[PDB]
């Protein structure tokens, strides 16, 4: 729809699923902030945004979501620049392979924070900023690990399930204050992680897209191929914006049909 | 999104949420076909749409989605008038007050036969022209009843349940022919059977808007109001378009909040 | 437990998870009454248990479960032989192997007032009772496909997943007449299905045991092995006795890991 | 049934529930050891069992499992002690009593390290030994704010859905060892804190009967009246034992018919 009021912040914004994101919310006409850890991928993405957008108000800034006391500094830069955020996205982050067996407890530690203060930082942050706005939505970027577990994601898988759970209590708790929170389940979704593991086949004679899609038909994804970072920002997207005025508390499957669950 | 090239059937789209997906598929540029019991309604609505939509491919007619003969009929007419359907929608149909204790063998099975083959019908006839179509789709509206029953819609909740497991079989069986299968699942929706239930209240100074207001309220939707049907229809519509490509066998929620479940 | 004061009712008791149960309960020192099509199967079962148990108190009775006015019948007999209900077992009956594409409206019809019906009936029926004995317990023995469908049994999953949803409802209903409403959800469970699918097979070596093993490893099934009628049973005998005084409107996983949901 | 020749450990199992666990597992006639971080309620309950079960086998040792280390120590102990456990139970701790706005990064990394290390350290210890013993069996004792949460208990619903995640995932991977992994999910359960809070009622003309059952009105418990520690022990003993022979990676529900779920 047309976001040309709204402002939006993607946290993690950077990585193939997150600058997805951003490009769709400029397409929309949306001010968008974004931070990430890597000063480097940050500004790769700044620059390649500002090429397709000349006219896009754009801010983007290293931040880590761990460091409540950074988000703080962002969330209020945001503010001065761009005006109160009406639109949070955090992003999911990326999977840690590993059994129970394989995981310390210094894995899990690492996992746990990274999951659930990666999104109650900025949620932190900018609520205050949520709250005075119309139309305002929170969207916590997610994996159908947290629903469905994988026997080699098993810290991660559980991480996921208790953010889950966080996005239904934050939108009940928030909804007195007009603001809307969902997520998303993505499956497996090209990165560009999958593009190292595809440089490092067997099978030299497979193209990247036999290779997925053998890939997929070995995860047993019915739709027989992998996601693309912008179907899950489409996903997003709906949820952010007043499209989707009447759901909070829910998260929509973006899996290619993994999930047996019914 | 750009429907133009899609060929969209809805049944039982005369009502709210049915006339509301239709209007949004025509503003996407879609052919639209849609069929209903009451053909007043029917051409009522046909009406105002050519009205809104001048150049639009319509095509509406009386159908009776339990007479599978009829539904054969319709999906030919559709066929040699507007071309193959790519997108079908089935509407949720109205739910049956009643405890266990009220319901007799003979409702239980009007209700099962109403819900399944309202269903079934549509989609054992239009599936050959879906299965020809590129980006084809198929929603079921559903209700939260389906995962989360009432205690005064005892037989319409376990149905509901029934075609929301449907969904998912359907998904992964259609999937290898290109098809996929989604639903929603409504909360409460302003409709006309809360219109006669708004036109019996005792309190006559509160109109339409504070009357719905307070039902929300004591309903303890989080969002704190009735839904409307274009909310319904726009996620009909986000699932129905090529916006979720890698979303089938799944739904979303509608339903303001009300999902208790995480 | 020590069920010595309790009448139990055991529906489509006369097969292996029905006879199973039938057994524990009368190891528990309960009255028992079963009834079933099979007249033959079920004197024969009879016959059985009134050899291990020469002082049992055992009503046992052909009765089509789909016919109102044999179950209302039965339930008198039950009542003037033994007394009045207290634990009500309703059993799964057997799944239809057909996809969508394969089932007509007639073996949709036939599957859903066969796993709707057999619960229906034997509950309205027995109800009077339940509701007047003290530990009133109504368990609806059920399969893992309500809650993940598998593709060759289509309609008895969706089926299955209303009677599950069903259960919730009588459960909430039922509640305020001191009656608790559970169920299980079996996976793969020996069966006479399964030992004539064993009688086809190619390897003539492997023996039964041997057999359902490679079968359990080609499910997927993380124990390694299916079922059998007496695991189920126990379960049952939890969720029907005052061992389970808490716990209603519940279910009891019995399919030996199979379920993905988390 | 007849634990005579199982070894079963309970972690934090002094409190009402765990307290209820080791005595049942004591009727059964199994050897027992458990740990407490209070080593004053710990032997005020080790008092008590003696005097009921003079000719039992119990160890009971302060331990923090949040302390790798102590944990460690302890397995060992019992090992020594009773020979190789063959059911460990981790207990569910108490609930914290918070908002999202009330919850700091402090009490959120307290509140998630208790509830995931408070099971991944006895179960890493016991492990060993749970995959030389036969019908091996863990139940993680957790609440249904895992997949309920309630508005006043954000951080704990949250911690409570990851453990849960946690159970399938354990399962699966622990099934080639022979051991079944599940939990079971409390409502509300008589405990000391439930009788502090009576203390301090305003409406003194009520006895702990009467409060309770107002208390579980207002909480909307369809049963009407909180559970008895007891009852929760009945559903982790036939978790814990071979009864359950066939069931892994699930949980039971023990809330009175609290969750809205089907
Ligand atoms: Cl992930
Ligand atoms: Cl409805
Ligand atoms: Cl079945
Ligand atoms: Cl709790
Ligand atoms: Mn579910
Ligand atoms: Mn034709
Ligand atoms: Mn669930
Ligand atoms: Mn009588």
């Amino acid at each position: 729809y047309d976001l040309s009021e709204a402002v939006a912040v993607v946290t993690g914004g950077s990585s193939g699923i997150g600058l997805a994101t951003v490009e769709l919310l400029l397409e929309a006409g949306a001010a968008v902030a974004f931070c990430a850890r890597d000063g480097e991928r940050l500004r790769a993405a700044e620059s390649a945004l500002r090429q397709r957008f000349p006219g896009a108000r754009l801010f983007a800034s290293v931040c880590d979501v761990l460091d409540a006391l950074q988000v703080r500094a962002f969330a209020e830069a945001c503010e001065r620049t761009l005006g109160c955020a009406s639109i949070l996205v955090n992003n999911a982050g990326q999977g840690r392979v590993s059994t129970f067996a394989e995981t310390t407890d210094e894995a899990w530690s690492e996992e746990l924070q990274l999951k659930f203060f990666s999104v109650i930082h900025p949620v932190r942050a900018f609520l205050p900023q949520l709250e005075s706005r119309a139309d305002a939505a929170i969207v916590c970027v997610n994996s159908l690990l947290a629903s469905q577990p994988e026997p080699h994601m098993v810290a991660t898988s559980a991480a996921r399930a208790g953010v889950k759970n966080l996005v239904r209590s934050m939108a009940f708790e928030f909804a007195p204050k007009g603001v809307r929170v969902n997520g998303i389940l993505i499956g497996l979704v090209e990165s560009g992680q999958w593009r190292r593991r595809f440089e490092a086949r067997e099978e030299r004679e497979l193209d990247w897209a036999q290779w997925t899609a053998q890939l997929a038909r070995n995860k047993q994804i019915p739709l027989g191929r992998l996601g693309k970072p912008i179907e899950a920002a489409r996903a997003i997207l709906f949820l952010a914006s007043p499209l989707s005025a009447y759901t909070t508390g829910s998260h929509i499957d973006v899996s290619g049909g993994l999930s047996r669950h019914a």
